[PDB]
C-alpha cells in the first residue's frame, strides 16, 4: 500500500507554554485570546518526526548503496498570541509540520 | 551536500482568496482582520511541491528497482476569519506545508 519514507506523528497541542518566534526568540505562548468579547483556547496541529531512521539505514525506500539519509522535521509559521519580558503581541511562531527526508552521497 | 528527496517551493501568501476548511467545505478569505481595534492582512506560508517526479521514477533516490513513488503535498490547519453564504467566523482551512515522497512495492 502506500508509506512515506519517513514516519510521522501528528497531534492537536492545546496546552503549548513556549515557542521560538520568527525572529529566533523563546517566547511565551498564552492560552485562550479573546477576539471581541469571546474566548478561543489556541491549538496547533503539530507533524513530527517518529525517528531520524525509521530503518537503520536512514529513511525508507532510499538506495543506501548510493545515499545517505535520515528523516527531519520541517517547520510552518502560524501567527498567536505571545508575551515576553515586556509585550503581549499576536507573532509568528514556528510550528512542527512534517517528517520529510534529506539525502547525500556516500563515499 | 543536502538536498530533499522531494523538491519543494515556498512563497507568503497575502492575498488568498478560498480555502477548504477542516469540515471540507470551501470558504471564502478575507483579507484584513481588526483584531481590537487594529487590522492585521491575514498572510499564510505555504510548501507545495514543485513536481510529483522531480526525476523520471518518482521521488529522488528511491530504490525504484523495488519501489515506486511520487511527491505529494500535505497540510496543516490553520485558523482564519473567513465568511460563507451566510456567516463570518474564525475557521480552521487546509494550508499546503510540505513536499512529501510516498511509496508502494513495483511488482
Amino acid at each position: 500500500g502506500e508509506f512515506s519514507v519517513c514516519d510521522s506523528v501528528s497531534v492537536w497541542v492545546g496546552d503549548k507554554t513556549t515557542a521560538t518566534d520568527i525572529k529566533g526568540k523563546e517566547v511565551t505562548v498564552l492560552a485562550e485570546v479573546n477576539i471581541n468579547n469571546s474566548v478561543f483556547r489556541q491549538y496547533f496541529f503539530e507533524t513530527k518526526c517518529r525517528a531520524s531512521n525509521p530503518v537503520e539505514s536512514g529513511c525508507r525506500g532510499i538506495d543506501s548503496k548510493h545515499w545517505n539519509s535520515y528523516c527531519t522535521t520541517t517547520h510552518t509559521f502560524v501567527k498567536a498570541l505571545t508575551t515576553d519580558e515586556k509585550q503581549a503581541a499576536w507573532r509568528f511562531i514556528r510550528i512542527d509540520t512534517a517528517c520529510v527526508c534529506v539525502l547525500s552521497r556516500k563515499a
